[PDB]
């Protein structure tokens, strides 16, 4: 693999949001893989809506939680493919509780054709990320509300229950790390990132990656 990507550096990762009192870190997660394989597919990087996948993902359960592999499948099975931009669908669950689901009214600002699971291996999901781009991962977050700065060295890694998205890693610094984009806005970690010590599986990074595929 490279030594160090860091998917920013190409302009293929959109602004740090804010899931706010909902539990939607799974949409989070998802449509941030979407917006960076869609700009890596060679259009305009859009963003694009959360509140697609929160409100109208039937086969997810909104501010309580969801998976990614999901959110995918029911974007490509149920809504056509289609991934409304974030104007056209803004988020409106920062209270914890998302209204009805609303069939009209947005612009497709992507579309995708299905998703991968990459293995559970920190080197080879390294390898995908490389070349493909960024990755959405679910993680063990209990440590994460401590989280101010560097690169942690030590991750409560006992239970997934958070999804964010995976964007470089660096195996050339002192300790190689992860660089993640979390979705607690720009106030938290590293104006909304955090680096995770990468070969050691910290916060169970190596569990549950993967990614959509864009036509
Ligand atoms: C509550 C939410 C985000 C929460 C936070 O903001 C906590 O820090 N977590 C989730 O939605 C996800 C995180 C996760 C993603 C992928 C694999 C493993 C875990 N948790 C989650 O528990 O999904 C449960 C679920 C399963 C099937 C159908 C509906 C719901």
């Amino acid at each position: 693999a490279p030594a160090a990507v860091d998917w920013r550096a190409r302009g293929a990762v959109t602004a740090v949001k804010d899931q706010g009192q909902c539990g939607s870190c799974w949409a989070f997660s998802a449509i941030g893989n979407v917006e960076c394989q869609w700009f890596l597919a060679g259009h305009p990087l859009t963003n694009l809506s959360e509140q697609m996948l929160v409100s109208c993902d039937k086969t997810d359960s909104g501010c309580s939680g969801g998976l990614m592999n999901n959110a995918f499948e029911w974007i490509v099975q149920e809504n056509n493919g289609a991934v409304y931009t974030e104007d056209s669908y803004p988020y409106a669950s920062g209270e914890g509780i998302s209204p009805p689901c609303t069939t009209s009214g947005h612009t497709v600002g992507a579309t995708i054709t299905g998703h991968v699971e990459l293995p559970q291996d920190e080197a080879q999901i390294a390898a995908w990320l490389a070349v493909n781009g960024p990755v959405a991962v679910a993680v063990d977050a209990s440590s994460w509300m401590t989280y101010t700065g560097g690169v942690m060295t030590s991750c409560v890694s006992e239970q997934l229950d958070h999804g964010v998205l995976l964007v470089g890693y660096n195996d050339s610094a002192a300790v190689p790390y992860w660089i993640i984009k979390n979705s607690w806005t720009t106030q938290w970690g590293e104006e909304g990132y955090i680096r995770i010590a990468k070969g050691s599986n910290q916060c169970l990074v190596k569990e549950e990656a993967s990614s959509a595929v864009v036509g």
